[PDB]
């Protein structure tokens, strides 16, 4: 069963290999302001390789990781946050189209 994004998250953070690749992509693929959703162009390379590196951990994707977020309750909204930082990323969507 698909587990829920959050629980995900939690259990990538235990675990201090998974907590270093998913807080380097959330770095890396960052939109370049609050009204851009895209990075600046020549943030791109990195951006690819930080999402490249979730790959071999619980957040490996396949797009976005294995969960999503039926079950938030009251933490629905940062559910939807964390999942649309893999399904809606400019950025990671740019990035992929240029090096991927």
């Amino acid at each position: 069963e698909r587990p829920n994004c959050l629980s995900l998250q939690d259990s990538c953070k235990t675990n201090y290999i998974c907590r270093s690749r998913l807080a380097d992509f959330f770095t890396n693929c960052q939109p370049e302001s609050r009204s851009v959703s895209n990075c600046l162009k020549e943030n791109y390379a990195d951006c690819l390789l930080a999402y490249s590196g979730l790959i071999g951990t619980v957040m490996t994707p396949n797009v976005a990781p294995w969960c999503d977020c039926s079950n938030s309750g009251n933490d629905l909204e940062d559910c939807l946050k964390f999942l649309n930082f893999f399904k809606d990323n400019t950025c990671l969507k740019n990035a992929i189209q240029a090096f991927g």
